[PDB]
């Protein structure tokens, strides 16, 4: 099955700073035919059903401010918060939908220092 691993588990950023997220896919999800790397991101809130951020990993979903942005190909992916807001506050979750069983990463909690 292809895992996704993110790091850190939780990270607490300054409001107005940027907060960094990795995730890690253990085998390669870029597609050669596509070139399309099948890489999500997810917004959830508390109590909140998750929104879908970035798609493709790298194409934002509309209405997504561009401070979220994410980035790379293959197996190692990251989410970057350019300057944090109190309404970022969050887990975010990656999936790969590159084959079944698509999966997602244990997530990683964001929280204002
Ligand atoms: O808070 U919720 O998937
Ligand atoms: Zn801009």
């Amino acid at each position: 099955d292809i895992v996704m691993t993110q790091s850190p588990d939780s990270l607490a950023v300054s409001l107005g700073e940027r907060a960094t997220i990795n995730c890690k896919s253990s085998q390669s999800v870029l597609y050669s035919s596509n070139s399309k790397n099948y890489l999500a991101w997810y917004q959830d809130k508390p109590g909140q059903p998750p929104k879908l951020l970035i798609y493709w990993a790298s194409t934002r979903e509309s209405g997504v401010p561009d401070r979220f942005s994410g980035s790379g190909s293959g197996t190692d992916f990251t989410l970057t918060i350019s300057s944090l807001q109190a309404e970022d506050v969050a887990v975010y979750y990656c999936q790969q939908y590159y084959s079944t069983p698509y999966s997602f990463g244990q997530g990683t909690k964001l929280e204002i220092k």
